[PDB]
């Protein structure tokens, strides 16, 4: 009642002409989640503490015709099954012009994270045919939620085949993967969606830096502004071929220890983060051995000083679209800004000091300017960033356009207060406060 009131208001805040994928609440009403009207007095779990023994080993009943299944990443045939199911179904509109293009290379990187368990890469198949019709994945991480060590799981890649959509099969998937994670002494999750569900702990906005404006326009992924020319836009978004900041090079393995310190030192300013083990850190920021440029997933760069000191670190991952109804172009290169760290504001006591901000800003501008060059050179056509972290320092100056897509962050079975998503009351970039959202989901 005051739940629906505040939900409609939340939906109105986020109203737009769904860009990409975007889908009274009988399922979540029965779930360990913050409700909209609920003010949080103290942060912590929602359910009374439990043990694996209160949770059964028998998987939840599916309707007649279906069956569960693990997916072994390493098993080509099975892996392929996932990205076929995704690519064909992961975009609402069938004739939208674009399709997701999840590669084997990509899921090998994302789904094989330290502690990954094939039983957490869940699927559903038709009994008779063995057709994979639904998928959800879980991966282990300890989250940092305002100083508190939360041992949790990251749910991503929920997908249900379009032909049997709206069949309340999503609850079953969720319950079942909750079951499998509860049965291993994990009681929380971090999930993000573009859709508004009961527990938005945060909200950020997608933005786009054009790297190849001409192609972007020819594919209808960007507009031609009023009183402006095609050439004008080309000229406006023109990037140099070579990066500008001295010291810049790829992230070698030998850098892990020095970077990992700089990263958790830097990251420890945000209220919601993932606490990285040197193991999982190394896995995220160095991809499969020698992939070609059109298959490489994670791009990580560092700034080495003459004396060998590592000062800065930024990363980005590729996730291409397939472009359908278009004679000139078959696909669209998409870079996403990932995790980064810099020591440029370290010699300052307060993050929000006008001087500490000025310093951090002109550095982030330098680094992310180069990230763009690098991405363009990696043959990407557009560069996405999320108003999260300290992103709001450079988004505008670096010609990151406003993008009509919102990302809400959620915590399962845990209540936390609103965390700055880098947005103002009116959805413009909060350049004064920036964001305390430290995690970057896929
Ligand atoms: C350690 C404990 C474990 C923690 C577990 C964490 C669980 C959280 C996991 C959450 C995963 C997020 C992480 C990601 O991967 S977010 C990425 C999800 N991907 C997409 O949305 C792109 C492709 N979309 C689809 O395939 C859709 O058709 C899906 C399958 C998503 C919805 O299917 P459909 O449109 O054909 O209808 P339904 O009959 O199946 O189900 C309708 C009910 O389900 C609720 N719903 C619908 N969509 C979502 C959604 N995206 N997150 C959460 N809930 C969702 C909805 O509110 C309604 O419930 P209620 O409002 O009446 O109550």
């Amino acid at each position: 009642d005051k739940a629906k009131k505040l939900e409609n208001l939340l939906k109105l805040l986020q109203l737009n002409n769904d860009d990409t994928s975007k889908f009274d609440h009988k399922f979540w009403r029965t779930q360990p989640v913050k409700d909209f009207d609920e003010k949080v007095v103290e942060e912590g779990p929602i359910d009374k503490p439990k043990t694996p023994e209160d949770i059964s080993d028998k998987p939840l009943p599916l309707l007649s015709s279906f069956e569960w299944c693990s997916i072994d990443v390493d098993n080509k045939k099975q892996l392929e099954d996932v990205f076929v199911l995704l690519n064909e179904n992961y975009v609402e509109d069938r004739d939208a012009g674009f399709r997701f293009n999840y590669t084997k290379e990509f899921f090998n990187w994302a789904l094989k994270s330290p502690g990954w368990k094939k039983d957490w890469h869940i699927g559903v198949r038709v009994k008779e045919t063995q057709k994979l019709v639904a998928f959800i994945s879980a991966i282990p991480v300890t989250l940092g939620v305002r100083g508190k060590q939360v041992p949790s799981v990251e749910i991503n890649f929920l997908c249900v085949h379009k032909q049997l959509r709206s069949k309340r099969l999503t609850p079953v998937l969720i319950k079942e993967i909750t079951r499998r994670v509860n049965k291993c002494d994990i009681w929380h999750a971090l999930y993000t969606a573009g859709i508004v569900l009961p527990a938005p702990v945060s909200t950020c906005r997608y933005t786009h830096r054009p790297l190849n404006w001409k192609k972007l326009y020819e594919v209808d992924f960007t507009g031609l502004p009023d009183g402006h020319t095609e050439e004008d836009m080309i000229a406006e978004n023109a990037l140099p071929a070579k990066t500008k900041t001295a010291g810049l090079r790829k992230l070698k393995k030998e850098d892990i220890d020095q970077v990992f310190e700089l990263f958790k030192r830097y990251q420890s300013r945000f209220e919601l983060i993932q606490i990285f083990t040197k193991e999982e850190f190394e896995h995220n920021f160095i991809g499969e051995e020698s992939l070609p440029l059109d298959k490489q997933v994670i791009f990580s760069y560092v700034v080495e000083q003459p004396d060998g000191k590592i000062t800065d670190f930024f990363s980005f991952y590729s996730l291409p679209f397939t472009i359908l109804n278009n004679t000139k172009y078959k696909d669209l290169g998409i870079g996403y800004l990932y995790y980064y760290a810099t020591d440029a504001d370290f010699q300052f006591k307060d993050r929000f000091d006008p001087k500490a901000t000025k310093a951090l800003k002109t550095r982030l501008c330098e680094l992310i300017y180069d990230a763009c060059i690098l991405a363009k050179n990696a043959n990407m056509d557009v560069f996405n960033a999320l108003t999260s972290q300290d992103n709001t320092l450079f988004l505008d100056d670096l010609k990151f356009g406003p993008g009509d897509g919102f990302l809400n962050f959620y915590l399962f079975n845990y209540r936390a207060k609103p965390i700055t998503g880098g947005l103002n009351p009116d959805n413009s970039n909060d350049i004064k406060r920036r964001s305390n959202v430290g995690v970057v989901m896929l």
